[PDB]
């Protein structure tokens, strides 16, 4: 049930293909568009656990380039209404000096 | 560049390509927990960085499943690359394991690692 | 305002009160009533916030260490109060637990906690 | 042990005092001092472990106001060179819009040289 159109509690939208073998590619959500690459756990436990998984994205396309990635890591609730809950880290590139200060985190909930 | 192999302060090995369209491939070994052999790994990077001095934004991840043993979890790294005589990739991680809904809130664990050539 | 009794998503109890020089102190509650469960808390805020509707920042500290159970683990709770009259403390937290040198990279989990007043 | 003056690799003064009842106390480092307030496991494990500890300042005082505070999580390794290993939050007030933005995490080591 990964595979699909998510969308996060600001209305970004994230379009995510789940290959069989574990890959996690798509979209992240013209100008604001941006691939997006990750890994799950295809062969999850059964005892009702989550399904782990993470990904990433470089805020650099064809129209812009901010310096700085994402990676958010989490996991896929399936139920009456599907769910993935992450926890994500930004960093900019900065100068060594400025280093302390180049990583932000946060959360995101995705709904379809 | 980022090409090459790195080895964090466990002694995890770290064996990557960075790729023109800002694609990170490649695998790591764990020297740590309930992992075996290599794994996997799936990433982006800047790959045309402010020339000022600043460091190479990159992220990349690892589910830690393979065909010798799955540990229900992944990892992501953030951070950046550090050019020079003694180049280094400082991180941050996440690491979330599958949990039920009740045990979540301990379902995640962050560290930071450092990566250098030796 | 940041004075009074709060709850998290899992029910979790904090009792707090602000001091007029940017204390905080007060009790954190695991079960709601159970004493073997009750720990001591301690924190500083922001006691002159922005003017412009930027939320208050805040931190604590909780070991859980009491005359009863010793987890050997301390949480640190970071974040922002924003008033109006729905009232929310929204942070993200740090739980270390003590562990040998080699197990140091499993020793602490992150995650986030909104309270409701 | 614990008690003690304290730097990170930034440069940076902590003054914390130990109590025996869990308390820690102190300054962080005249118009740049701060108060810290923090508690920890005064009664750790003796098999190699470290102990627990965590700290809060808030960066304010007379003086000046950052409207922002700092919480540092880790534990005190204690032995032949003394260390705190710590990760820290950083959060400073945001209207709630820039909300996502407002905490940044960090770790830092002390050591009494």
């Amino acid at each position: 049930g990964i595979t699909g159109t998510w969308y996060n509690q600001l209305g970004s939208t994230f379009i995510v293909t789940a290959g069989a073998d574990g890959a996690l590619t798509g979209t992240y959500e013209a100008e604001s568009r941006y691939v997006l690459t990750g890994r799950y756990d295809s062969a999850p436990a059964t005892d009702g656990s989550g399904t782990a998984l993470g990904w990433t994205v470089a805020f650099k396309n064809n129209y812009r380039n901010a310096h700085s990635a994402t990676t958010w890591s989490g996991q896929y609730v399936g139920g009456a209404e599907a769910r993935i809950n992450t926890q994500w880290l930004l960093t900019s590139g900065t100068t060594e000096a400025n280093a302390w200060k180049s990583t932000l985190v946060g959360h995101d909930t995705f709904t379809k």
